[PDB]
DNA sequence: CGCTAGTCGACAT
DNA sequence: TCGACTAGCG
């Protein structure tokens, strides 16, 4: 969501990591990767041989530790379905820079070149999994989501496991997040937004129930559906302000009234709607208890879960043990790894 | 004002 | 993995 943290800045607050000394805290790690990848996009573009990227990861992991934090590491697994279309752009816009960068190279031109690796930058699973090696190696629990980071890292929230999430992401809050740190720098001071603080945001209205804030999150435009020409954050907040029917569909189909604009609503719209909606509520996670794949809610009698391709297929659970414990490679789905918890 | 969408940014010498 | 910033539209 662009520019979610900004609309609901009401409800943050300049904390420490300290709050959460003795607890659990679950952590988006693909976040200290893109920001620990960039110190060395060179030699990553180039494909030289480069783990500064784990020590930067160590860093903050150790300063965790260090305030008796318990830091759970969750990685970001199989690509979603519903998500191709954001992963193709990203990859275009990889090998772009990619291109370009090498190009500049050429040139002689360095700095360019070097603004264009930064951009080039691709996480792979290989790296991840050394810093999932380097993190078990003291004794830091590590966890592959089934698919995106951010469900499975909300599930460990709302299921009690965790107690606050580390991320960059607050769109996490619209998957049903009750604590999110942001902006956390390597010293342990961050910016956190809790859930029932949502209240504080005056230009939310009413607009602050989890149905409600998830509608609003995926009308203004995410990773799952483009918003409708026109419409973003404070728009889509009016129109469930001004909305009194609880059936979002004929709302949606009722946008242009509630905003006085000429929207046209296309029907494939309403679908990618209900699409985002359930990928949002229903987006596999794996249980870390249990060993097994469930959706991040419990289904409602309203839903076919066999119409949820989209929000991910199901696996068998030995197979989803193995990629949540990093031991399966993503992509290949050979074994990289033998972990094992038990001994 | 508020949406767009491009730009620029994240590291660290 | 993503947000901050802004010129420009309505
Ligand atoms: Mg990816
Ligand atoms: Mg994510
Ligand atoms: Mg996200
Ligand atoms: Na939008």
């Amino acid at each position: 969501i662009q520019g979610l943290l900004q609309f609901i800045k009401e409800a943050s607050e300049p904390i420490h990591v300290r709050k959460y000394k003795g607890q659990v805290v679950a952590v988006d790690t693909y976040c200290w990767l893109h920001k620990g990848a960039i110190a060395c996009a060179e030699k990553l573009a180039k494909g030289e041989p480069t783990d500064r990227y784990v020590g930067f990861c160590m860093k903050f992991v150790n300063m965790l530790l260090s305030h008796g934090i318990k830091p759970i590491l969750v990685f970001d697994g199989c690509t979603l379905p519903s998500k191709k279309e954001v992963e193709r752009s990203r990859r275009e816009r990889r090998q772009a820079n990619l291109l370009k960068g090498k190009q500049l190279l050429r040139e002689g031109k360095v700095s360019e070149a070097r603004e264009c690796f930064t951009r080039s930058i691709n996480i792979t699973h290989a790296m991840a999994h050394k810093v999932i090696k380097a993190a078990r190696s003291q004794g830091v629990d590590c966890l592959v989501a089934p698919y995106e980071a951010d469900a499975q890292l909300a599930y460990l929230n709302k299921a009690g496991i965790v107690q606050a999430i580390i991320t960059e992401d607050s769109a996490l809050l619209a998957f049903g997040c009750k604590k999110v740190i942001l902006k956390m720098d390597q010293f342990g001071n961050g910016l956190e937004i809790d859930q029932a603080r949502l209240g504080m945001c005056r230009q939310l209205g009413d607009v602050f129930t989890e149905e409600k804030f998830r509608y609003m999150c995926i009308l203004s435009g995410c990773d799952y559906l483009s918003s409708l020409r026109g419409i973003g954050l404070a728009k889509a907040c009016k129109v469930l302000r001004l909305a009194n029917n609880p059936d979002i569909v004929k709302v949606i189909k009722k946008i242009g009234h509630y905003l006085k604009m000429n929207i046209t609503v296309p029907e494939d719209y309403i679908n990618g709607f209900i699409r985002a909606n359930n990928t949002f509520l229903y987006q596999l996670v794996f249980d870390p208890i249990k060993r097994k794949l469930i959706p991040l809610n419990a289904y409602e009698d309203d839903v076919d879960p066999e119409t949820l391709s989209y929000a991910g297929q199901y696996v068998d659970d030995s197979i989803a043990l193995q990629i949540a414990l990093g031991n399966k490679d993503i992509n290949t789905f050979e074994q990289i790894d033998d972990y094992n918890p038990d001994t």
